[PDB]
């Protein structure tokens, strides 16, 4: 049921994220790994700690040979051992916005626009696009996003319940549920690209009136396809995730620059993305 220009609009979509999403990771290489064996500035400091406490991950490599290496991360003693899996966080994060920016550039609505507002777009939306592909790897059932030869585990501090009070966290396991298509998560990602209110866009019709459309797209993508009783509301509870990410991504984007102001680890792409100019 849906129109021959929404259909064409899916199916962009859909060749971009196939032309740009590696979901094997195969080509994520040369990246960091953890080492082997005042007033204002300490209130900083126990700042960082609450950015940082609730995000831990164990890190485990399964090598083509068939070998495990396997990294648990140290606990909170009070040092910079609290940053220990940061630069290799910034490598794969890294990866994945050169994956999302290449996303966007093989869009057509998204090569139409003036050059400065795709800049502006992609700065306004990168954490958002990468988290919704981390999603698609998520495996719930185990707390682990399932990156290709890497794997991401949250660590079983609390219990389950004590971890979804994270909001990033929330959000990656309410998403999983939803149990989306492919073409839902890559609708919800254009619609996060698109978003008209980012610093810096000039054309705020241009690009509001390409939210509406992927909007409307991804609504009747969900009527012609979903008439189960468990998918009433799909699209309202999709926009209100999409809304609800955008405020993960100002509060994530706050805790980088508040460890990045006692601990610079940002690299260059991040540097661009995040608003760090090199002074
Ligand atoms: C705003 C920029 O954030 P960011 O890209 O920065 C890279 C360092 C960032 C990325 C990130 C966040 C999560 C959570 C939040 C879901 C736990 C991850 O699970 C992962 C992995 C790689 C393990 C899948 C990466 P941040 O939210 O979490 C890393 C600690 O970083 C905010 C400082």
């Amino acid at each position: 049921g849906l129109t021959e220009e929404q259909r064409m609009m899916i199916r962009e979509l859909m060749d971009a994220q196939m032309k740009t999403f590696d979901t094997t990771f195969s080509h994520f290489k040369n990246f960091r790994l953890p080492g082997v064996l005042s007033r204002e500035e300490a209130a900083k400091w126990s700042q960082v700690r609450k950015d940082l406490c609730s995000l831990k991950v164990s890190l485990q490599l399964r090598g083509e040979d068939g070998s495990v290496w396997n990294y648990k991360p140290p606990a909170d003693s009070g040092g910079k051992e609290i940053f220990s899996l940061l630069p290799h966080m910034a490598d794969m994060s890294t990866y994945m916005f050169k994956g999302i920016i290449s996303f966007a550039k093989v869009i057509s609505y998204f090569r139409d626009l003036p050059i400065e507002d795709q800049i502006s777009l992609l700065k306004g939306a990168a954490f958002e696009l990468c988290q919704l592909r981390f999603n698609t790897v998520f495996n719930a059932e185990t707390g682990t996003w399932e990156c290709g030869r890497l794997s991401y585990c949250l660590e079983d501090t609390g219990g389950f319940q004590q971890l979804l009070l994270e909001p990033m966290l929330k959000f990656h396991y309410m998403l999983k549920k939803l149990q989306l298509h492919e073409e839902e998560y890559v609708l919800m990602q254009a619609i996060s690209l698109f978003s008209p209110d980012r610093p810096g866009v000039l054309q705020h019709r241009v690009v509001d009136q390409l939210q509406e459309q992927f909007a409307i797209t991804l609504k009747s993508y969900i009527e012609c396809n979903r008439p189960q009783p468990a998918h009433r509301f799909l699209f309202l509870k999709i926009m209100a995730m999409l809304t609800e990410l955008r405020s993960i991504n100002a509060q994530h984007t706050q805790r980088l620059l508040r460890i990045q102001d006692i601990h610079p680890f940002a690299t260059p792409l991040m540097q661009e993305l995040f608003g760090i100019t090199g002074s």
